[PDB]
């Protein structure tokens, strides 16, 4: 089903985007807590966007029961943001990156055009990948970086009790969404996009580095 063919179609782009110079260096201890702090500006930045078209598709009725407001992540991030800086000066400093603008300008034509197919693409991209593989980044940080388990609620699901059924219910979700093969084939196109543009993402923070 489509929770498969969501793994096939998106294997090349969704490996480079595993690959970049940033994430390698920053997970082997190789940068320092302000890299990971830029790193969460950034995605505060396209979660905020994300969350928006999430919002509007919700709102359609489309996918309901996969758009489960406990996924959200941009104000679990503020408050993490909050705590690494030290401050809420974050908020009037931080701005796009030309990568960041980009996402965020797909994820705004997604919400503006109420894309239900292309948002579910993004919806998995991040709250999936989100689901299977934050925990290894959170430890990471503690161990190289020595952040406070307090300032990493982004990489905890506090409505989330069983994390092993709710990512098997999730893929279930897919599996069992309507779709014509117009939608079907606008969803795979859109989730290799997802993923080529966090890959670009990683590549602008790891400039000058
Ligand atoms: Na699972």
């Amino acid at each position: 089903g489509l929770a498969v063919e969501l793994k096939q179609s998106t294997a090349q782009a969704h490996e480079k985007a595993e690959h970049s110079t940033f994430m390698s260096d920053l997970l082997k201890g190789r940068l320092g807590v302000a890299e990971f702090t830029r790193l969460q500006e950034q995605a505060w930045l396209f979660y905020t966007a994300l969350e928006q078209a999430v919002d509007a598709v919700r709102a359609s009725g489309f996918a309901e029961s996969l758009l489960d407001p406990a996924l959200n992540r941009a104000e679990v991030l503020a408050r993490d943001l909050d705590k690494l800086n030290g401050s809420s000066e974050w908020r009037s400093r931080i701005t796009a990156s030309p990568a960041v603008i980009d996402y965020v300008n797909r994820l705004e034509e997604i919400r503006d055009n109420v894309d239900g197919p292309a948002l579910v693409a993004h919806h998995y991209v991040r709250y999936l990948g989100d689901l299977s593989g934050g925990q290894v980044i959170a430890r990471m940080m503690q161990r190289h970086y020595g952040v406070d388990p307090e300032a990493l609620g982004f990489y905890h699901f506090e409505g989330i009790a069983k994390l092993k059924v709710y990512k098997d219910e999730y893929r279930e979700k897919l599996n069992n969404l309507e779709l014509s093969d117009e939608q079907r084939e606008h969803l795979l196109k859109e989730a290799t996009d997802a993923f080529v543009f966090n890959h670009q993402v990683f590549a602008d923070l790891g400039k000058g580095l």
